């Protein structure tokens, strides 16, 4: 509940809302969702505030999970927001990616290079 | 809003009795199976339980109560798990958002004599 998590999950939430303008913000997210085994910054429910996962248009993917999301093909996350959370754990991760993305980085300080 | 939170209270302090009042414990299971929930905002709220938080010496550390499973052993050592790995077990959301949903579901037909 330090700053370290707060600054990595304000960057998260800056990810999810820029997922489909940004391509570097999206790769970057999906590595962490996908390897973290984690979706959003606190929690799934995080994937409301971008606009073409939020359940307000009739766009394909409104309230669904990006890909990366899932347990364990690109649809796997469809429709999962529209779900108590009980059932979307038997489909995405539910715990959001700030406090594993801070355990890493918190491991991974010595070999991080910069040049 | 007050109501959510009026419940989770009320949750928290069934989680702290659990082993101490029958009433909170009958109580609390039924949510837990009935509305598929574990704790009052999240199943880490266990933490506060003296025999199921990972602190304590006895058998039962680091675990969560059979009402938190999915399908007694189930949720034995639940709590040390990363979220990923714990909700192949166990439900991880509380039951404050379901049981407020359900009460206000039925309000309609709650009498009291």
């Amino acid at each position: 509940w330090g700053p370290l998590q707060d600054s990595l999950e304000h960057t998260l939430r800056v990810a999810i809302a820029h997922y489909q303008d940004d391509p570097d913000l999206r790769f970057l997210l999906d590595q962490v969702q996908l390897g973290l085994r984690c979706c959003g910054a606190a929690s799934y429910q995080d994937w409301q505030q971008n606009l073409y996962f939020q359940c307000s248009s009739p766009g394909v993917q409104a309230c669904s999970l990006p890909a990366s999301c899932c347990i364990d093909n690109d649809q796997c996350g469809f429709g999962v927001l529209r779900l108590d959370a009980d059932a979307a754990q038997r489909v995405v991760y539910l715990e959001g990616c700030g406090p594993p993305l801070r355990r890493w980085l918190r491991a991974n300080l010595e070999n991080l290079y910069f040049q």
